[PDB]
């Protein structure tokens, strides 16, 4: 609960969580005819993945479970470079891992096709939910990107009071994905978007790229706004 | 509320509370004309009832509720093993007071069908709300129970924030709700699986069985997760 | 904020926000066309408002809004007799004033009908929601009016984590409106009943007394279990 | 984080967070087909951006992100008549920044028409979403900025448990979205009704007085309220 293994374990299982969680209401949930749980209940469960995991495995590895928020922290000063790729790893590992498990589970149900469904991947343009073009899915992943950054910046504060962070976080997560479902499928997290693509297959994998640097620049941003304007005192 | 007799009368009636408001949710409210609560209102409901409880008599018992809870915090070396049998028949028995007098309650609406409706049971393939394999509720109950005593394990860890495991243990329930009523309609509780197969008193009772095995394995496998990879420190 | 006047204004002003909150939700939002918010809605709006007045006051009353949580808690040992029919006074005063603006708001739209709609108001049988017997009626309101107590009661046990009874005691309030509304519309309140029963002006009031005596007769025995049972210590 | 312009810019960020979330998941989320978040979900939103940020950077200004905040604090005794000024200012603009790309976001999309759409403005009468009246805002937007105030100066008291302010006021915000909306769309914050006044450019401009002057002064009568006859002591 503190060598590095143990953080590793703790942020692969975390990023299985969000992800098998997450998507996985999505896939199995979201559109279920007449009692589904919709765009809502999604965003509900991708919260609440990051707000138990962080309340199980922050006092272990910090609990990010998402690149974006690794190197964003590095960004405002919080976290060392050094440890940044070994956690980035293993978000992408655990996610992967759940995807992999989920479309097992998707796969027993008459008619599942992840290709065609898409299996929750983030897209824009063509693939966006809403048909929102790229400049749209740009734009509302850097500013939630940057605004997730500067919440977990503040929530974690020195003067914040203590044991509050989690869910302020994972609410943050709810929040987020109530916003921009419909532009992006909401991504603010590369783990998350990579472990789905590679089921969907196709124009996910195609589209990756973008849910890697724009998340990551945006993240970047809220910590170093945190870091240069808010922090000091 | 320290002597054994008043933990077991905490777990019965925190069982109780489980099986009355989250299968009375599902069963009352779920698919009311128009108005009613769906798949995210009943995995609220589910969430709640444990994040209530848990507050109100967790501080007594431990607040397991639940049987693959008990025997996975055992396995995860919370929790003793001559205690064990004792919670598991408090539970069992709790359920089942609460489920009769659902049963009692749903009675009082013309047309109401316990068997034919499936009275919130759970069940696979055939039986299956969304016709989800066997093999796909066996991976879902499987992970979802390992994540819930991870969940568990983690947020009552000695260096977790004091206080806040309720709110985290209720809504990892509501999650796992959102995640996968859909496949199974949702065990990860023998407790709960057994007290409304009772009243549906057809298949419900003819695949009981797995909705004991299945979670129980999976609470095992969380809890030494926890145990061997995540504690030390 | 602890003379007996300040006491009795928050619980006027308590109970006053439960009834403009929880029903004002259920009048002007639950089945907007399209959008509206539905029973889920109006069950977290009503745990909402005990939540948010019960952080904002509690300190000064105990933050009780409820006639059977007030009786409840003098039943379990918590609550002085002496202090308790200023209370009841002050909490139905409060909510008639709210069903009073209530009713004003609500009238200000073209087709609005008080007595045709049933204005939130609680019943049973025949006005109730789902067409619940009586004995439905009596047993829903009583197990969810013992359990509130219980909830209430261990969340502020001496031995529960300081703080977090509000969260506790009105998530419980959504739960039992997730639950119950198809029943009887969810009282377990009798200053709530009774508020909206003056403006619907017909068989509310003709089945008023019922929401008095049941929820208070379950609120006692939920008092009475937990100091006889669960307590000691 | 404690010199004036780290304050102001927390309160930017803070109302900049609050526009883009709350009206993003109105315009974005809230009636896409099939799936979209609803009136709830939008409340949820607006309720959860208050909620982050008061975690996030309430320990640096307050956490205000409202004009009537700021004012009902001042009435209440609760912060200094010098910074009040340089508060709303900050709000302001935080929010029309949002509100811009926002419109940005929106644009993306082929159809969208902020102006016809409303862009999320509030309004009465004809342009109440309900058809409410004039008469039936004021009410509404009086009671309801009132109670918020209040909830923010109790759940702030000197005796209030430590630290559970945000998630007190945030849920109160989405209370308030709850009931709300169908009569006129819930402004209670006079620098969000202004961010997208701006942008709808047409009768929400022309309503806008309405939103200032009722929320400020429904703000003001809470914190009097508070001060007055519940803080002693
Ligand atoms: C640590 C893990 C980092 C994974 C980054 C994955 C980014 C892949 O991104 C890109 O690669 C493909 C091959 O060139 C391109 O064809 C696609 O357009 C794709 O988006
Ligand atoms: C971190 C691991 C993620 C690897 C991302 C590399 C994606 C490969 O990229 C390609 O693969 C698809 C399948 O052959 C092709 O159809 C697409 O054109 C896609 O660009
Ligand atoms: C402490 C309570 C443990 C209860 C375990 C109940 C498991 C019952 O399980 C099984 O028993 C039946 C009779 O053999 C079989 O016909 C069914 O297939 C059923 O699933
Ligand atoms: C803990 C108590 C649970 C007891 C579980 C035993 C279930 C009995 O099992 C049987 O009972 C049904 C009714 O007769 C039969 O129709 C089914 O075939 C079922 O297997
Ligand atoms: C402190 C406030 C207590 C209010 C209790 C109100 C109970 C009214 O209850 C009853 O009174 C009527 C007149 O007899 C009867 O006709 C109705 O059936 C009604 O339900
Ligand atoms: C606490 C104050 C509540 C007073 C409850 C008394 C209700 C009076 O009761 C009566 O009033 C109605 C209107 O005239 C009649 O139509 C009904 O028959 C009802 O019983
Ligand atoms: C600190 C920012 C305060 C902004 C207050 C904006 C109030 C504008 O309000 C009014 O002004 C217009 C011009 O007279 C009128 O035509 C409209 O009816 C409008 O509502
Ligand atoms: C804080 C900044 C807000 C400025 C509010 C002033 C609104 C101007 O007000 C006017 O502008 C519209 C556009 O020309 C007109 O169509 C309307 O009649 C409106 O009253
Ligand atoms: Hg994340
Ligand atoms: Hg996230
Ligand atoms: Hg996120
Ligand atoms: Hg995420
Ligand atoms: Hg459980
Ligand atoms: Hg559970
Ligand atoms: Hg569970
Ligand atoms: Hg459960
Ligand atoms: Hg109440
Ligand atoms: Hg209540
Ligand atoms: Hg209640
Ligand atoms: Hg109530
Ligand atoms: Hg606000
Ligand atoms: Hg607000
Ligand atoms: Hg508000
Ligand atoms: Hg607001």
């Amino acid at each position: 609960a503190s060598h590095m293994f143990r953080k590793l374990a703790a942020e692969s299982f975390g990023t299985f969580w969000l992800v098998f969680g997450g998507s996985g209401s999505a896939v199995l949930a979201a559109g279920f005819p007449e009692l589904g749980i919709g765009f809502a209940g999604v965003a509900l469960a991708f919260g609440l993945t990051v707000l138990t995991m962080a309340f199980a495995v922050g006092h272990i590895s910090g609990g990010h479970f998402n690149p974006a928020v690794t190197i964003g922290l590095w960004a405002g000063g919080r976290f060392p470079a050094k440890e940044v790729v070994g956690y980035v790893i293993a978000q992408v590992v655990g996610g992967i891992v759940a995807a992999a498990l989920l479309y097992l589970i998707a796969s027993g149900k008459t008619g599942f096709d992840a290709a065609a469904s898409g299996f929750a991947s983030n897209g824009y343009g063509e693939h966006s939910p809403g048909g929102y073009s790229m400049l749209s899915a740009l734009v509302v992943e850097l500013v939630l990107s940057a605004g997730f950054l500067l919440v977990i910046h503040g929530a974690t504060d020195k003067f914040a009071p203590a044991g509050f962070a989690p869910i302020a976080i994972g609410l943050a997560c709810t929040l987020i994905h109530l916003i921009s479902i419909p532009v992006t499928n909401t991504s603010v997290n590369p783990a998350r978007s990579t472990a789905v693509a590679i089921f969907q297959g196709g124009w996910a994998l195609e589209q990756l790229w973008f849910f890697w640097v724009v998340p990551i620049v945006g993240g970047i941003i809220g910590g170093l706004i945190y870091r240069t304007l808010l922090e000091k005192r």
